[PDB]
């Protein structure tokens, strides 16, 4: 097992993966059900051919093969953001996921002082693989789903609030002037005050995440009725004042060399 | 391993047996934070004891001591519920689950046409023993959980609704004349035109049985704010109509001998 940069003659094996690491059986359908709670595969789904072409993505290899990919990308705060962890699946229930990891650990030592990944709150195998190589949670990001059935335009001023890392572009990243975060996403950013929120318009949705609000009650109904498949994914200190509970979160975890 | 009746004596074991029936190790823990997204666990802690008392618990016993229960009730409409099936905590990752119930099936042939549970949506290992079995889904019960902040009464009406199977007092219970049904839990039951809503308040929150209602969103939007941990069980046909989007339900199994 050999770890290399993924190639885009590994894209059609690449298509194939998926982030369902789990042992093969009846949690393997559970893992299928508990992921269509959110929007990270679809995500990944969407921008993994990319990755893959701007040289982002590593995999293992077996005799030339891909049989499992990581996207790593190095942020402004010179942290280095990990995902897209997938497995061909045949290979579910191995330690792939672990050597992946580990491979990844090893080849971004001296190149950051910190990885970061985004991990949801119900994926117990995923949550124990970082933490065994010795990740810690950092934040979290409890998610509300809202069936959007009735106009979402970036707003660029000024970052009054308090917080100084946040989640953008599924990464989460900090700036101790978030003015240079800010003018970068720009074209997808609500920012004003106390409110800063990332979004994502995508074929059949919208993935919106609340990074600080004075009023994430009064964001959330607002704008609950677009259209299609709408995803909160909430700061936890901000989502202590909502109404629903919900069910899972998106967390985020983090190395330091 | 012999299957016989519970009794009082044997309520100081039962008490230290769950309702995790998974393989120790990550899914135990996994499946202990999808139990707290919900509140059937809470419900049987809750009446357990009661259940025993009153002969409708029984038990596998291993040497007389009991390693596992089965809760059985006949409803109205001659039927027979069950649920609060639970094994001693070094049990899990048996086959208790599937025993006890092999045995509870063969000892109700005969006293029932019918048998009914409830599974959670989430919980693949039982859903997978229940379809085994020769169970099939008869209904599903969306959860909608709230975080009450903020005068729940019964309302005794007719109802004129179109619904003639109904989730009572954690029973799915049919009656061709509602009438009945209606009189026996009339302390417990909002029922008007077609709205019809058994409740559950207890130490700490409220649980709602949304079975019909002409408007479940504004019904939801009312009492949400009750105060402590406020769950909505809807009706999947019901559910359909709600903005939030629900990660997990509570499903109704039949089995016909």
């Amino acid at each position: 097992i050999v770890f290399d940069r993924g190639s885009p003659s590994d894209i059609d094996e690449i298509k194939t993966f998926t982030s369902n690491t789990w042992k093969v059986g009846y949690y393997t359908d559970l893992y299928s059900k508990l992921a269509d709670t959110g929007t990270m595969d679809d995500y990944v789904d969407k921008v993994i051919e990319r990755w893959v072409n701007d040289g982002s993505v590593y995999v293992l290899r077996v005799s030339g093969r891909p049989v499992a990919t990581i996207h790593m990308e190095k942020l402004p705060d010179g942290s280095v953001m990990l995902g897209g962890l997938r497995v061909h699946p045949e290979y579910r229930g191995s330690r792939l996921g672990m050597s992946i990891m580990q491979e990844t650990i090893q080849f971004l030592r001296g190149k950051t002082e910190r990885l970061r990944s985004a991990v949801y709150s119900w994926n117990e195998p995923s949550l124990r693989l970082v933490h065994r190589l010795g990740f810690h949670q950092v934040e979290e990001y409890p998610i509300y789903t809202f069936q959007g059935g009735s106009a979402l335009k970036p707003v660029n001023e000024r970052y009054a609030g308090r917080w100084r890392c946040f989640f953008i572009d599924w990464k989460y990243m900090c700036s101790d002037d978030p003015d240079i975060i800010h003018e970068e996403y720009s074209n997808n950013l609500i920012v004003d005050g106390s409110t800063f929120v990332y979004f994502d318009i995508y074929e059949g949705g919208i993935d919106l995440f609340v990074n600080d609000s004075d009023d994430a009650s009064s964001f959330i109904e607002k704008y609950r009725s677009m259209n299609g498949r709408i995803t909160f994914y909430v700061r936890k200190a901000l989502a202590n004042g909502l109404p629903y509970v919900p069910a899972s979160s998106l967390t985020v975890w983090e190395y330091r060399y």
